[PDB]
């Protein structure tokens, strides 16, 4: 296969999440979060993993910084932790908290790495869910703040941020089905959660639009291209009611400002819509800068009138990953072209793309991931013809970094360029990894 060329303008980086990498989960008056919570309940996560050591990235983040540095990486998506700011979510600001992210932001600056912060991933704290968590609006009230106090001391030096990642995720994994924190399981509070973080999303906009400052603020969604299992127009329907869910709920509401209307047809029908407030986004919707996709596969969806949304997902035929999912690297095409397609011309950023494997170090020393390299390979060129199709793909971040803990999976699955040893904490870049430099350069 001929070697991947992007534009010298392309922005190429890495992504990762302050809980899955951190550690340091007590130190330096940090608040509990609701993750540190349902991670020391036993039947949360596989194998009673807990993020309170995980990478150690809270002390090591120095030589963290020059992996990236030596890798060629000139941007790096990472998250702040909110509790490390404001332990019981408002009040009194903790400035330790402060100054880590202060020397990780002026680490990178000084390395020639542009930082780009997500706002909120996941890490709610604790003393925010005994008041309801994200089913109460002033805890959305209490992200502003928080996403203000962020604009004030980092604005200056950092120009992309991202409000919310996946709160698709976070509504449906944390209140819906109880996977993932808070650990709720009631749809109806799931999609009110989501009503109160996108509310927090457009309010934390129309906050930075104020600032003037020289940078760019959108929200990041997970999506996944579904496709019919067959040519009957039964399961044809029954993609598009996936899709509606997948994708188009937060799509819709993130660009336009609306809910799809089938979608919520069926969510009354089934009696599972919340009461939501009267305007909905009539009053606050903001038009973002950019549309973060975290793209991983697709959906192949077959008609279950039994199902929820009447929709069933087929296991396909297919190399997958470690996590079970199909390696699909058209669906990452399909999407952008089909973003651009109902969207118009709003710029995207793929802010996360990665795999899964069984990595491991080898006799010589070295984690030969030739599964990810060739994922990353099919997934760039992938993203390449978007770009040639006329798509604003402005930028893409490989999810992750370095193995991490992967949520209700534990420390199981490793998405890393750069592979983690938990008991060592030895790093050590990945066969991928220098791929990937090589694809910098070779666009720089």
């Amino acid at each position: 296969m001929e070697k991947l060329r992007f534009p010298k303008d392309f922005i190429f980086g890495t992504a990762t999440a302050a809980y899955q990498i951190e550690g340091a989960y007590k130190e330096d008056e940090k608040g509990e979060s609701i993750w540190d919570r349902f991670s020391h309940i036993p039947g949360n996560v596989a194998k009673m993993h807990n993020g309170d050591i995980a990478c150690d990235h809270y002390h090591r983040y120095k030589e963290d910084v020059q992996l990236l540095k030596s890798l060629g990486i000139k941007s790096y998506r990472f998250s702040i932790a909110w509790p490390r700011i404001f332990p019981k979510g408002f009040g009194e600001i903790n400035q330790k908290g402060i100054q880590f992210y202060r020397d990780l932001i002026d680490e990178l600056i000084k390395n020639d790495i542009e930082p780009a912060i997500t706002i909120y991933h996941w890490d709610l704290p604790q003393k925010l869910q005994d008041i309801g968590g994200w089913a109460n609006p002033q805890v959305a009230d209490y992200y502003v703040d928080y996403a203000n106090l962020l604009f004030r001391e980092f604005g200056d030096r950092v120009k992309t941020w991202i409000t919310h990642n996946e709160p698709w995720v976070a509504s449906y994994l944390g209140y819906a089905l109880g996977v993932h924190a808070p650990g709720i399981k009631d749809m109806k509070m799931a999609l009110l959660a989501a009503h109160n973080i996108l509310l927090s999303h457009f309010k934390a906009v129309k906050a930075y639009r104020e600032l003037e400052q020289d940078g760019q603020i959108g929200i990041t969604l997970n999506l996944s291209t579904c496709y019919s299992n067959s040519a009957d127009e039964e399961d044809i329907a029954a993609a598009h009611r996936s899709d509606g869910w997948n994708n188009r709920w937060f799509l819709d509401a993130a660009l336009k400002g609306t809910y799809p209307e089938d979608m919520i047809k069926i969510f009354s029908d089934t009696n599972i819509m919340p009461e939501l407030p009267k305007e909905l986004f009539t009053e606050v919707f903001e038009t973002s800068d950019f549309l973060g996709i975290n793209y991983y596969t697709r959906q192949v969806v077959k008609n279950n009138s039994e199902a929820f949304i009447g929709a069933e997902s087929v296991a396909m035929d297919n190399p997958k990953t470690e996590m079970g999912w199909e390696i699909y690297p058209q669906g990452l095409y399909d999407l952008l072209t089909r973003i651009h397609r109902d969207y118009g011309n709003i710029d995207l950023y793929i802010t996360e793309n990665g795999a899964a494997f069984n990595d491991m170090v080898n006799r010589d020393g070295k984690v030969e991931d030739e599964n990810r390299l060739d994922y990353l390979y099919t997934h760039f060129a992938a993203a390449l013809s978007a770009i040639e199709a006329g798509v604003p793909l402005k930028g893409y971040y490989i999810w992750s970094f370095m193995d991490n803990f992967e949520w209700a999976e534990g420390y199981e699955k490793r998405f890393g360029i750069v592979h983690v040893n938990y008991k060592t904490q030895e790093r050590t870049i990945k066969k991928s990894a220098y791929w990937y430099k090589e694809l910098i350069e070779r666009s720089n």
